Protein backbone atom coordinates (compact mmCIF):
# COMPACT_ATOMS: atom_id res chain seq x y z
CA UNK A 1 0.00 0.00 0.00
CA UNK A 2 0.68 3.87 -0.24
CA UNK A 3 2.15 5.83 2.76
CA UNK A 4 2.35 9.17 4.04
CA UNK A 5 5.54 8.19 6.45
CA UNK A 6 9.16 8.46 5.01
CA UNK A 7 12.06 6.59 6.38
CA UNK A 8 15.41 9.10 6.13
CA UNK A 9 18.71 7.43 6.81
CA UNK A 10 22.28 8.19 6.66
CA UNK A 11 21.89 11.74 8.57
CA UNK A 12 24.97 13.60 9.66
CA UNK A 13 24.88 13.14 13.65
CA UNK A 14 25.59 16.67 13.93
CA UNK A 15 22.39 17.75 11.85
CA UNK A 16 19.90 18.88 14.19
CA UNK A 17 15.83 18.31 14.56
CA UNK A 18 15.11 21.88 13.59
CA UNK A 19 17.30 21.44 10.70
CA UNK A 20 15.60 18.01 9.63
CA UNK A 21 12.56 19.38 10.51
CA UNK A 22 13.00 22.11 7.68
CA UNK A 23 14.70 20.49 5.08
CA UNK A 24 11.04 17.60 5.04
CA UNK A 25 9.55 20.94 4.95
CA UNK A 26 10.80 22.53 2.08
CA UNK A 27 9.25 19.22 0.47
CA UNK A 28 5.85 19.55 1.96
CA UNK A 29 3.45 19.56 4.71
CA UNK A 30 5.50 17.84 7.82
CA UNK A 31 2.84 16.40 10.50
CA UNK A 32 5.10 14.78 12.52
CA UNK A 33 9.24 14.68 12.60
CA UNK A 34 10.23 11.33 14.96
CA UNK A 35 13.88 11.63 14.86
CA UNK A 36 15.89 9.00 16.52
CA UNK A 37 18.70 9.42 19.75
CA UNK A 38 20.91 7.43 22.11
CA UNK A 39 18.72 7.84 25.07
CA UNK A 40 22.32 7.71 27.22
CA UNK A 41 24.22 10.28 25.40
CA UNK A 42 21.03 12.04 24.03
CA UNK A 43 23.07 11.87 20.75
CA UNK A 44 21.44 11.39 17.35
CA UNK A 45 21.37 8.50 15.51
CA UNK A 46 21.27 9.79 12.33
CA UNK A 47 17.53 9.07 10.68
CA UNK A 48 14.48 10.31 11.37
CA UNK A 49 10.76 9.23 10.73
CA UNK A 50 8.42 11.87 9.17
CA UNK A 51 4.78 11.81 9.04
CA UNK A 52 3.51 14.08 5.66
CA UNK A 53 0.22 15.36 5.41
CA UNK A 54 -0.36 13.19 2.37
CA UNK A 55 1.07 11.19 -0.79
CA UNK A 56 2.49 13.48 -2.66
CA UNK A 57 4.52 14.80 -0.88
CA UNK A 58 5.64 12.05 1.03
CA UNK A 59 6.39 10.67 -2.54
CA UNK A 60 8.40 14.03 -2.98
CA UNK A 61 10.57 13.42 0.13
CA UNK A 62 11.55 9.75 -1.44
CA UNK A 63 12.26 10.98 -5.08
CA UNK A 64 14.41 14.44 -4.15
CA UNK A 65 15.61 13.50 -0.58
CA UNK A 66 16.89 9.95 -1.60
CA UNK A 67 20.66 10.39 -2.73
CA UNK A 68 20.15 13.92 -1.66
CA UNK A 69 23.76 15.10 -0.28
CA UNK A 70 23.52 16.62 2.96
CA UNK A 71 27.04 17.84 4.59
CA UNK A 72 29.58 15.40 3.80
CA UNK A 73 27.08 12.50 3.17
CA UNK A 74 23.92 11.18 0.73
CA UNK A 75 20.89 10.92 2.76
CA UNK A 76 18.37 7.48 2.19
CA UNK A 77 14.66 8.01 1.91
CA UNK A 78 12.29 5.52 1.47
CA UNK A 79 8.57 4.66 2.43
CA UNK A 80 8.22 3.62 5.57
CA UNK A 81 4.86 1.40 7.50
CA UNK A 82 5.11 -0.84 10.96
CA UNK A 83 2.83 -2.40 13.03
CA UNK A 84 2.20 -2.97 16.34
CA UNK A 85 1.54 -5.99 18.61
CA UNK A 86 2.02 -6.20 22.61
CA UNK A 87 3.52 -9.51 24.62
MG1 LIG B 1 21.62 5.91 9.40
Amino acid sequence: GPSRVVYLGSIPYDQTEEQILDLCSNVGPVINLKMMFDPQTGRSKGYAFIEFRDLESSASAVRNLNGYQLGSRFLKCGYSSNSDISG
